[PDB]
């Protein structure tokens, strides 16, 4: 019963990525997913058969207090980052390695050294990240993994690995970039920021990339239509910088909410009082959600190559009434948002906030690992469901 309008103009090697990150914690705490027919299948078999083509993995340096204790989200460490790889090249769908340089979530308010850079002299951390990114690849290239593209840091808006002045970062993007190089010429590497609502802040951070001479190639943005404001916004504040720089342009995040339902007990991010909600809260408003971004990165013309939706699976370990059942699961394999290990590297916000999911309710499947018929949005783009 779901209904998709064709996306115009859609080049058919568009990018349609998804970022499961979570997959890894989210099995070993027991849950299972499946496909349209209803049988227990690995979901990146059913993310390929959903015309999915590519897969984002986030990597924290070492995401782990020093016992070894997971901070959550994920736990996403370079070892998980290969065994998604891998999965991900083994069901054709090509990489994005979301590099966040730091321990843990990178965004906004929270560029964090990791623990490992904490109080290294900048030129030692520059060539530190640097090294770590290059190695990182390399364990990858090794495990035969297929990597596509690759994100020298996550939502940098005013930071980068404990820096904040643009020229440190820029140097720093550099270094990031420079392995990628050194790595495979056929690595797109990407920068992501964040907030394109925000009056003039796209054109004065491409700018500035320019006169630091960062080399990159995809100018990635996050997009959150809650938040974010319009499509017409997003597609032309993209269009500027591709055009002004010569820089492909691409979502590297995305997702809305097909239910107001909080399906395992740890408030979700959204729907909240005063966001934006343009599109009604149930599968079809989430499907045309993603079909609109899709719309939106493609009237970028050539330069836009693609759409990353975020965590299309992050779903309940359990449900919402076993609470405490549930924590024991989050805390153990890091299957939640934070776990309250990460109180010491970030106090302030996983230290008050630490639990489970908080977009179980965004996902692409049943709150039972059960694809939505909104999964069929990614092919249905390219034609439109008759
Ligand atoms: O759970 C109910 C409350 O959640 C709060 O959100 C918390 C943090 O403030 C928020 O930053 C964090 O988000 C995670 C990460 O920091 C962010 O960069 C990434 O994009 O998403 C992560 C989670 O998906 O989430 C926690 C817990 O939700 C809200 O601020 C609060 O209003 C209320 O909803
Ligand atoms: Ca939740």
């Amino acid at each position: 019963g779901l209904y998709v309008e064709k996306v115009s103009g859609l080049r058919k090697d568009f990018i349609k990525g998804v970022d499961v990150s979570s997959i890894i914690a989210l099995e070993e705490s027991g849950v299972a997913f499946y496909n349209e027919s209803g049988k227990k299948q690995d979901i990146f078999k059913t993310l390929k058969e959903a015309g999915v083509n590519y897969v984002r993995v986030r990597i924290w340096n070492d995401p782990y207090d020093a016992n070894g204790n997971g901070y959550g989200g994920g736990n996403n460490d370079l070892e998980k980052a290969i065994q998604i790889g891998k999965r991900a090249t083994a069901n054709g769908m090509k990489l994005l390695a979301d590099f966040h340089y730091s321990d843990f979530w990178a965004d906004p308010a929270k560029q964090k050294a990791p623990k490992a850079w904490a109080n290294l002299n900048f030129e030692d951390k520059k060539t530190a990240l640097y090294q770590y990114t290059k190695q990182s690849l390399k364990a990858m290239k090794a495990a035969g993994i297929d990597i596509g593209m690759v994100q020298v840091g996550n939502e940098t808006n005013g930071g980068l690995a404990g820096e904040t002045d643009w020229a440190k970062m820029s140097q720093l993007f550099n270094a990031g970039s420079q392995a990628v190089r050194e790595t495979d010429s056929n690595i797109l590497v990407a920068l992501h920021f964040t907030n394109p609502e925000t009056s003039g802040r796209y054109a004065w951070i491409a700018e500035t990339l320019h006169r630091h001479h960062v080399d990159y190639d995809v100018f990635a943005s996050s997009y959150y239509p809650f938040w974010h404001g319009t499509l017409k916004n997003l597609t032309s504040v993209l269009t500027s910088v591709a055009d002004t720089y010569g820089k492909k342009v691409m979502v590297a995040e995305t997702s809305y909410t097909y239910t107001a339902e909080d399906g395992d007990g740890h408030g979700n991010t959204a729907p909240k009082n005063g966001q934006t909600l343009n599109n009604p809260v149930t599968v079809q408003g989430q499907a045309n959600a993603v079909r609109d971004v899709i719309q939106a990165v493609s009237d970028v013309g050539e330069a836009g190559i693609g759409v990353f939706y975020w965590e299309p699976a992050w779903i309940p370990v359990g449900p919402a009434h076993r609470l405490e059942k549930n924590k024991a699961l989050w805390e153990t394999y890091g299957s939640g948002w934070a776990t309250s290990y990460a109180a010491e590297y970030d106090p302030e916000d996983a230290g008050k906030w630490f639990g489970g999911s908080a977009v179980d309710n965004q996902a692409l499947f049943d709150f039972k690992g059960r694809p939505l018929p909104s999964l069929h949005v990614f092919q249905y783009v390219d034609t439109g469901t008759p």
